[PDB]
């Protein structure tokens, strides 16, 4: 995946827009752009409204402006999007005909969606016992596990979605820039897996400390509060409410507060096993390959799709990998995520995956490993073995927000 | 701001208040703001806020609340970084303490009137018999962003009837490389796009 990070970063053509106008200038020293085509296009949330195509003349070192045709109005709702691409219409002695070359991405007009969500004659009932808070709006249910708080289990119909209950996340399947130098007999405490695994990251336990369940004039509220404690130590505490309205739909809202003197969490989400496995994953998001918050300026905002498989990095050692950022909404099987987050969908546990040491000892799981980070921290790079995690990208804000919406589809 | 949408609901043990505005101009929505207010049985308000920025539209100078309360009290007494003056952008000296100053302190008689006063990373705001907890920068005056705005003169504001208090979750840094050009560095601009940001208003 990486390799076409450094592809975009070295190329030769520099874009700035302003306005209708980008600016194209060359880094070629000798060569005149005399193979080369300027295609873009605008979209709307991955909507294509349209696109031309310009004849892309640059002496080396030297700049082209190319004006824009007055750009589609966005329609209704949502980010506009500008993409330009430089292609190589014709082949040369180490590339095919329309060779990308150099691209660029940039945000338009935007408009809010001032749109009230449509009212719905039917509010989901709730059913509570002691065990668990059942709601159900029409063939839809919902199970909080009242034990634990965590919602545990959810029915379309009457087929179990999921395999594990929605939980908090806070680890990392380490990288090998988690890692370092460090090793099993000869620990090198500054590796930042040393920092995380020495403040029990990898062991805290979630101690439900508030779990109530309310009716609203048109939903279900359920609302939580964890802590996840080690050796009698609070790192981090999580407050969730879960909306269901009358639509089908659950708005999860949640509050993460970490102890400031605890190593930066890897990051900050939700995650569970879904029992579907389905075949493709439709998203909307920087893709179309995996990217990192600190590794994220090749991957292009649009509307992608993968076969499940290529959404797994298969690295020789394993490790979290296939993070997908910036998305604002997740399509697989009969599920959509709507929201603001990074995904990463696979068939190994983020468990699995830190235990394994070869890519071929890997087992595909039972169902779909799904991790939304509201959160995630930056994987670094400078040298893999001293921290090189710039400040920006670790997860030190201290407090944490996020709102994911799933609803069936 | 046009209010879209407007509920309130009883809780087993609450009020809660939910409301969503669009912040128009011209027919562009700039702003959507969604509040919630929970109103709990020990008297305690919780706001939540939410903010979504439209990202075509200069970066907003800050996103907070503001009000204009009945009582003028004598005392400002806060914990958070002080006891003067702190912007974003202009933090490092001040320290993270309880500090207490007569409300005439709050202001920086600034000969060209303009915003002034603002206190960062604050955890607890105590004036007269109100409470406000969480973290947010405030502003306490006697003088309303928009007479500032107008006044030309330090010498010709007029303290209005009670004080304003402005509470920001999120303020934009005030730069200050040269003051012809634009100095506020990105990381201080409100580019992000969503915002959220909690406050607990209690009495006391």
């Amino acid at each position: 995946p990486a390799l076409t990070e450094a592809k975009h970063q070295q190329q030769f053509f520099q874009f700035r827009l302003s306005g209708q106008t980008i600016e194209v200038t060359s880094e070629y020293l000798f060569r005149h752009s005399d193979n080369e085509l300027l295609h873009w296009m605008v979209a709307l949330d991955g909507k294509p409204l349209a696109s031309g195509e310009v004849p892309l003349d640059v002496a080396p070192q030297g700049k082209q402006l190319i004006e824009l045709p007055e750009l589609p109005q966005p329609e209704s709702a949502g980010q506009l999007w500008l993409t330009v691409r430089v292609v190589q219409p014709n082949a040369t002695a180490w590339s095919e005909a329309g060779h990308i070359s150099a691209w660029q991405q940039w945000r338009l007009a935007e408009n809010l969606s001032v749109t009230l969500p449509a009212a719905s004659h039917a509010i989901p009932h709730l059913t509570t016992s002691e065990m668990d808070f059942c709601i159900e709006l029409g063939n839809k249910r919902w199970q909080f596990n009242r034990q634990s708080g965590f919602l545990s289990q959810m029915w379309i119909g009457d087929k179990k979605q999921l395999l594990t209950p929605l939980r908090d996340q806070f680890t990392r399947a380490p990288l090998d820039n988690d890692i370092g130098v460090s090793e099993a007999t000869r620990i090198d405490p500054n590796a930042w897996v040393e920092r995380w695994k020495a403040a029990g990251h990898y062991q805290a336990e979630a101690a439900l400390l508030q779990c109530t369940a309310d009716t609203l004039a048109d939903a279900v509220l359920i609302t939580t509060a964890h802590a996840w404690q080690h050796q009698g130590k609070t790192l981090f505490i999580s407050r969730k409410t879960y909306r269901i309205d009358g639509s089908g739909q659950m708005a999860i809202t949640v509050d993460v507060e970490v102890a400031s003197d605890t190593p930066h969490p890897a990051r900050i989400g939700l995650n569970c096993q879904l029992a579907q496995v389905a075949e493709r994953v439709n998203w909307l998001g920087l893709g179309p390959q995996e990217n990192y918050p600190d590794r994220l300026t090749a991957a292009c905002f649009d509307r992608w799709d993968l076969p499940l498989s290529d959404m797994y990095t298969p690295y020789v050692f394993p490790s979290e990998n296939g993070l997908r950022c910036g998305t604002r909404e997740l399509n697989y099987g009969p599920h959509q995520w709507r929201g603001d987050f990074q995904f990463n969908i696979s068939r190994y546990s983020q468990q699995q995956l830190m235990e394994t040491s070869h890519r071929h000892l890997l087992h595909a799981e039972e169902g779909t490993w799904l991790n939304i980070d509201g959160f995630h921290m930056g994987i670094g790079g400078d040298d893999s073995w001293s921290p090189s995690v710039s400040a920006e990208f670790q997860l030190s804000a201290g407090r944490y927000h996020y709102q994911l919406v799933w609803c069936q589809k």
